[PDB]
Order: C-alpha cells, then structure tokens, then sequence
C-alpha cells in the first residue's frame, strides 16, 4: 500500500531528489527506495524535494530560511502526516478520502483495519477522535488475544460464528463505514464501526461524543451515548444540499458561487427551487 | 522489577542474538546491554531475536518478507509495548499480568504509581483508558506539584493529613485495585484509583465510561458516571463461571473447550 | 518568543556545557546553536546541564546513577515538553504560565492557536485534555480547509461573516480565555474556545466533562456538558481566598503559611 508521502512523491518529484529534513526511520527508508534521498543541508526546490520526517522536523523547516521558496505538497511534504489534508483525492490504505480532509491516527488505524469505506471531501475530524468495532458479545469470553491460544480447527469454529454474529464483532459480515463530505467531528469522538455504516454528508459529531448509530445527514450529534440534538438545516434545506453537492463543485465553480456557500439563505433561495 | 522485554529475553532469547529493528535509544541500550545485539538488516528466527524498538517499527517489520519465520513473543518482540500482550504471566512494575492480556501506557503509569494490585487473564485495555488517584479535597488548595516548594517540615505534615484523609487522595491509605480476568475496557475510559478497588472478571467497561465505583462480575457498566447497564449472564452462569474459572485453563483444555467456550448454553449444560 | 528550554537555560545554564541526553532532532540542534553542547557521556552538574530530549530519555537519565546530584530545572530539563512545569513564571508561545503548572499538548497547541490568554499558579491539567474552538455554524458548510481553495476574493468576504459571527468561530472576536490558579482539570476533558473565557481560580473540572461555559471560581463541575456540581468552599472563603491570593506567595511565605494552606478552617480564621 502506498503511503500519503509515496502518491505526492508520484504526483511532484519530477526527477527531483528527496532531501530528508530529520532522522529517517525504517518505515520512511521503506517508502524512498524507489526514488534517490539525502540528508538535507542546502536546499532548493528547483533541485530537491524536502519530506520533513515528523510535525517537529517541518516546524523546524518552515522555520528556516530556505523554506521561504517551497509550495505546501509541490515541494514539501511530512511523512508522519498520514492524515494531512490533499488539494485532490488520496487512499489512505486504499480507503479513498477526498480534497481538504483531514483526520489523525485513530482514524488511520480504522483505514488499516478496513472499518472505512470511503471518506469524503471538506471533511475535518479532529485527531483524538476514534474508531473501533465491538469484541463478540454473546459467547463465554469476551477476549480477542485468548484467539492467539487457538490451533486451526479453534480458530476456524471461531471465525465461523463470528461470521454468522448478527451484530457484527470486529465488523464481520457488515459494510464498511462511510464517512460524507462537509463532516465535523470533534475532540476525543468515538464511533463504533460494529455498529455504524454511515456518517451522512454535513453531519457534526461534538466533542466527546459515543456514537453507536448512524448519523443522517446534517444532524448534530452529542452525548454519551450520542442523540441528535438538531440539524444544520430545515428538511426542505438538507434535501437540496444532498441534489446539488456543493462538494463535488471544481475550483473554479466553488470561487465564482462563494456566495451561496457563505450564505446558506442565498443558496436555498438559488437552488431550492431553482 | 524487570521490563517487559527483559522477562520475554530472559525466557527465548536462547543464546540468540538481538537485531534491532528501529532507531535505538538511551532506554533500550540500556536494557540490552546484558545481551548481544546489533542493527537487523539479514535475519533469521535461528540466529536472530527481532526486537522492534517501536510499533511503527513493528509493521515495517512485519511488511518485510523475513518477517514470516519469526512468531510473536518467542522470536519478535516491541520494546515501546509494555502493556502489550504476552502468552505467559508477567510483571509490570511489581504487578502480576495475566496470559495474552493488554494494555496502554495510562495503564503501565498506573501499575507504576502502586494503584493496581493485580491485572487478570484474557483481559482486553483500550490503548487510551486512563487511571488515575484524586488530589486532596480538604485543603485550601488541590494543586500536587505545590509540594516541590515544600521544605521537609510542610512536606511532613502534607503527607500527614493525606494519609488519614478518607477520600484517598493519591490511592493513600487503601488496597490497590485488582482487575479480572477476561475484562473488557472501551476507549477513552477512566477508573478512578481513590475510589476503585476491584473490576470484577468479565466486566466490560464501555467507551468514555468514567467509572467511580467497584464494578461486580460480568456487569457492563456505561456512562458519565458510569452506571450498570445490565449483566452479561445469567445469575447462575456466574456463579458457574467463577467457580470453574476457564481463563486458569491450560493453552490445550482451552482448545479442547472451544465448542463450551464459544456458546454459552453448552458451557452451562457441560459446567453448570 | 523563546522555547522553554531557551527559557531555563537562561536563567540556569552559568556558563556551563549543554549535554545531550538521547538521539538530538532537528528542532532541539537549532534552539542549542547559540551554546555549546556535546553528546552526554559523563555528567558532572558543576559543569554540564543534562538536556533529554525525550520523556523516554529522561527515565533513562533519572535511572542512571550520574543523576542523582542533578536537580531538576536547575541542571537537567526535557526538551519534549513544553507543558511541564516550572519552579518560575514562564511563557508558552507568549501566554503567561504560573509556577508549578503544568499541562498536555493538546494546551500547548491552544497556546500556539491563540486560545488562551494565561494559565496561573499551581494549576494541574490532565495530559488528555483538549481545548478548541468551533468552526463557523452560520454558513452551507462547516469545513475550514475549504478556504485553501478560496481565490482572493473569496477569502474576503470568507473572513468578514467569521468577523461579525456572534458565537465567535475559531475564538474571533472574542477574548482568549483565562485559566486561573489553583486549578485542577481532569483526563479526557474538553473546554470550548468560542464559548469560554475565564475557568476561575480554584475550579475543579472533572474527567470526561466537556466544559461549554464559563466556571466560576472554586466550582466543581462534571458531566457531558459539564454542569456545576458543587463549590469547594463557602461564598465568604471563596471571597477571602480571592483576596487573599495565597497562590502568589513567595516561597517562603507558603513554607511559613503551610498549616494555613493545608487547614481550610485556620486560613478563614488567620485571613477571613
Ligand atoms: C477537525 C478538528 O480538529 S475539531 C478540533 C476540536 N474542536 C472541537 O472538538 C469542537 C467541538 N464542538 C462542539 O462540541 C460544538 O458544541 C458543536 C459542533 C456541537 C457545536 O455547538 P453549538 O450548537 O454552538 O453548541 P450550543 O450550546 O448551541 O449547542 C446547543 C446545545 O448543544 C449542547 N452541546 C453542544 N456540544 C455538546 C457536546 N459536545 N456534548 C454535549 N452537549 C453539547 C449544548 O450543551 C446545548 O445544550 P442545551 O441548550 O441543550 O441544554
Ligand atoms: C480492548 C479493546 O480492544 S478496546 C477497542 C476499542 N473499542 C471500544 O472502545 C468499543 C467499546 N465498546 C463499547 O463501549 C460497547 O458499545 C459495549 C461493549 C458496551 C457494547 O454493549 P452492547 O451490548 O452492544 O450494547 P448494545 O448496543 O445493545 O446497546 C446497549 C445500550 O448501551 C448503550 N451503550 C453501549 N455502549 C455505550 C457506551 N459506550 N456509552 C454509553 N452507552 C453505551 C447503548 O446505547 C444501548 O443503550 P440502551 O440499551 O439504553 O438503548
Ligand atoms: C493531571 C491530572 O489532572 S490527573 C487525571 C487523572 N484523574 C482524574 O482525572 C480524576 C478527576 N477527578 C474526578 O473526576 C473527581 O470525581 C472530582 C475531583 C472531579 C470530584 O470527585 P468528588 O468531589 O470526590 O465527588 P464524589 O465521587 O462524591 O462524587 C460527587 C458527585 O460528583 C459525581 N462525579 C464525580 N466525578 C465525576 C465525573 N468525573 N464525571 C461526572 N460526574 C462525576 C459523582 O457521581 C457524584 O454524583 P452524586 O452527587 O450524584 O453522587
């Protein structure tokens, strides 16, 4: 799987080399053997690309002088940023997530661990928020590591049941979850993947948040557990926002109509009917 | 006391040598100073123990094609893991942890600052759960790190009225708390070490659940404050359980136990 | 502004050599450049200050016997740790931080975003909470990378509606919040930056409770959205300790005061 470093390294090398702002690590050496790296002394974007290892090392390059010349992504990049935001589409563990989305480790690990269909775009999840799926619920232990005792035939019994499992341990047998476009999601959220498919487009998760269900569209969502406490916009708004899909609009489209994405009263007046 | 890999080299080392998957540090060149170790680059389960100083290190290493001859614990291991699972009983810190259970770093600094008397078997800590003891509530002032201006006369009567002080500031003057077997504790979790002496086994702690109180046997407690919700078994299927106790089983009764294990009906028409 | 590393080696270095204690970064070889500073091999605190760079460095250093003549800020300090406290008043990206406060990295980022106006004395923060404002609520969208796309005219009239919005997206247009003495908050807390200026001195935020507004002084408040509980004192103690200000004391003045800090009943008589 390619990493966030890896697609932009495709996307704007171009037969630059890679100077190395920090100690590199293993998985960092990992992803620069298809392409030539040094440490970085001096250097200049027209000859070399900077990949800042941590969120420190690039403090420290933008920092210093020689980063005055360096373009966010067209020539510097941190690897420990898996996160980061993209102006286009990334894979995140071959899960797509789209322009202007960001989010932390919790939610990188639930990409690894195949809880996540897909993410959308201009969505914003804050890095402490969490993604997990349930242990079984209904067998004698509730351990997963006891599975590291289990020869073959255990193991096999086991998976099958777990397989059959209506409430989905581990989130067997259910899709994976779908996290829409203009999503906010707050501090220290939580949202179970046994349990939830779908986080619709304009949803707001609150800080702290237990989230054990899906969220329709536009709601706002707290507690633990979480419940809608309202939603962004009236029933006739939210139905014209899922028909016209502001982001799926280009630059170019989102620049020349900033109006009616400034003022969600101008936007229904426009579009609502039409 | 002895870190986690120390007690895992000590027991399958086996005259090998340690090929260090990762940038070294201060810590772990001291702890691998009694053994013989060396950067990994060509390695091999019979000449090589890998040790991954972290788990980012961990997945590259398990990414890497050498990877498929070394079994967990007995020829591979992380350093930065030390509430990480082990297939036999351990320490932490001086505190007896039981068979293939887990845990995070809140966890590790618990069983460091002497709240926890013992953790279980087959007992599963979110990596984010934290424990934590209460500062003093009788005084004029709850800040802890005021005391490093105390000279030792101050230092002498704080310590003083923390002992006696009922509500057991710091875990002061009570039992360190026992965690079960086969527990379940969610993300974000809290357990307040003042308050807290016994997470019962089969407890399941959900996710953000603060938890004020003792939780009994199989309860599944939710919340802010956590509350029982319900409990997982029947009455008598508890008592069963803790009478026959299966998480003291051996790796093959728990094998040959997997169809009772699995579905609870036939636990109980076999044990009950 | 200056790193408080920068900070204690200003006030303590003396003329002495910094000596490095784990692997050095990037940031930590720039903010040493104007000393001199060595790898550490052997210490000696008449002439060497121990810098770790990590947390995990410093355990180790604190394990080794060349430690146990060096005392802490005065001779040793960890880089990788900006919210630690200080035995003087220092500044975290020019936010004023009392004595012996000390806080995680999700305030430190406050401090760097602007949130926070300044943190008093003795105040304990948890390492797990968090402070953030809200994005704007007013608009067809929530995002806030959405203005990475904004030309120059879009970003205008993008920043004059977040200027003239009266539940103050992103903390604009309001104060940033103070955070008193004698503070306690607990794991996992949150606190709203677009809703709250002030955490009085001596609250008591508990865990898990996501603070919305404003906390008066000496409240204890708890839940999801935090609610006031309780005060900790009666209204004329809490009057008496804000006039009072025992928490800008001198040094010696709180080892002389010390039966008056730790018995609520002898401040009001000696003070009320
Ligand atoms: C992408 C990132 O990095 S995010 C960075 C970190 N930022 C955050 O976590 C910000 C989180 N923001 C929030 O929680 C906000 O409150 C949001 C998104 C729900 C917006 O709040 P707004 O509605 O202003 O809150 P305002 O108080 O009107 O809300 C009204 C009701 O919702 C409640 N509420 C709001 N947030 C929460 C919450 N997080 N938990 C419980 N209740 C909440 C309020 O208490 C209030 O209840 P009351 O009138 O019902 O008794
Ligand atoms: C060690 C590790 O691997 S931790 C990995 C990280 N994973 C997690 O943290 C997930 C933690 N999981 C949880 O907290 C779970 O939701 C568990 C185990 C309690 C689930 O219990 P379940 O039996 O599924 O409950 P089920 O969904 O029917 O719902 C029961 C009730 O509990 C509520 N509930 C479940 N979890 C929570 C929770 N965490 N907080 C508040 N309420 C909860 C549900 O809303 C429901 O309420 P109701 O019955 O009042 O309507
Ligand atoms: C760096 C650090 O700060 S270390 C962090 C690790 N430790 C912590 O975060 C512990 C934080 N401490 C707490 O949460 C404590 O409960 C305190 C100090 C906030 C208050 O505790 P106390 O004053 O002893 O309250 P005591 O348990 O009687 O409970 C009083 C009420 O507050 C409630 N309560 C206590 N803590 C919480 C909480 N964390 N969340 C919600 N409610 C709480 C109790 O349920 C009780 O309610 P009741 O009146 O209905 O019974």
């Amino acid at each position: 799987m390619k990493t966030r470093l890896e697609q932009v390294l495709e996307r704007y090398l171009n037969g630059r080399e890679v100077a190395v702002w920090g100690v590199p690590t293993r998985r960092l050496l990992r992803a620069l053997k298809p392409f030539k790296f040094h440490t970085a002394d001096r250097v200049d974007p027209q000859y070399h690309y900077v990949v800042a290892v941590t969120d420190d090392d690039l403090t420290d390059f933008l920092s210093d002088e020689q980063s005055k010349s360096f373009q966010y992504a067209n020539d510097y990049l941190t690897f420990d940023d898996e996160g980061g935001e993209l102006p286009f589409e990334r894979m995140c563990f071959n899960v797509p997530v789209g322009r202007q989305t960001y989010f932390g480790d919790g939610v990188v690990g639930a990409c690894e661990n195949g809880y996540i269909k897909s993410i959308g775009q201009f969505t914003s999840i804050n890095g402490t928020a969490e993604i997990h799926a349930n242990h079984q619920l209904n067998m004698t232990f509730v351990s997963d590591d006891i599975q590291n005792f289990f020869n073959e035939e255990s193991m096999a019994v086991f998976q099958e049941k777990l397989r059959k499992d209506p409430k989905h341990p581990y989130a067997y047998s259910k899709e994976p979850m779908t996290i829409g476009s203009d999503v906010y999601i707050g501090a220290h959220a939580f949202i179970n993947a046994s349990t939830v498919t779908s986080i619709g487009d304009g949803a707001i998760i609150g800080s702290g948040a237990v989230v054990l269900e899906n969220v329709p569209p536009f709601a706002v969502v707290v507690g633990v557990p979480a419940r809608i406490k309202r939603y962004r916009f009236s029933k006739e708004m939210i139905e014209t926002l899922l028909r016209v899909k502001w982001w799926d609009w280009s630059i170019e489209e989102i620049n020349e109509n900033v109006d009616a994405l400034i003022s969600p009263e101008l936007f229904m007046k426009k579009y609502g009917s039409l």
